[PDB]
């Protein structure tokens, strides 16, 4: 399924040409992406940011825990674990949510990212 | 170095028997190592430890900054990074940092993992 292959592409877009070629493949070109409630539109757009993600980083990897229905609405979201290397050498974590919609042909045509409050901070 | 050896054959030992072998490698036989603030000694130990990590896992994937001497002391550290599936389907992260000794002849004889105090 398009949702099941998209974190494994994500991935190997960062060096694979092809890959990001499938990447792009998986969206509807009037995919509607959201970053933390941030809004954006069309297949330009994701290319630019998928790009960037990759010139801010040496490394990425993404984990998934599977696509399931989403309580409220007509939408499927997974959990997901991210770890990388900074550009600058700086490791990092993030956890969070996906929300995704495909269309009648089975492409992604919604697709929010909801990176969760974090607690560094203890005391 | 053996160092920066450890962490692609820790995570590349989950499927590789090979990598699993060149990981003990880096290893002195007197290893003392913690986890969870507990600690343990031997490679016996070591390599229950691994095992148990990909038992417990159904994925595994660590980044880090890179080695530096600590503030004190004879060690090296590094900031690192770690994102997994649990055999149970769940994900996770994780952060922290590991100190790490070797011995005269270039051996890991000390690795503390600590997570941070999140
Ligand atoms: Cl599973």
């Amino acid at each position: 399924t398009t949702l099941d292959r998209y974190f494994d592409l994500f991935d190997a877009s960062r060096t694979d040409e092809k890959a990001f070629d499938d990447l792009i493949s998986l969206f509807s070109d009037e995919i509607t992406f959201v970053l933390n409630g941030q809004e954006q539109h069309g297949i330009d757009a994701w290319k630019q940011f998928v790009r960037m993600v990759f010139t801010a980083n040496q490394d990425i990897k993404h984990m998934y825990a599977g696509w399931v229905p989403s309580e409220t609405g007509d939408t499927m979201e997974t959990r997901w674990a991210v770890c990388g290397k900074s550009a600058d050498g700086s490791v990092f974590t993030q956890d969070g949510t996906d929300i995704a919609r495909l269309n009648a042909d089975g492409k992604i045509v919604y697709l929010a990212n909801v990176p969760d409050d974090t607690a560094m901070f203890n005391q």
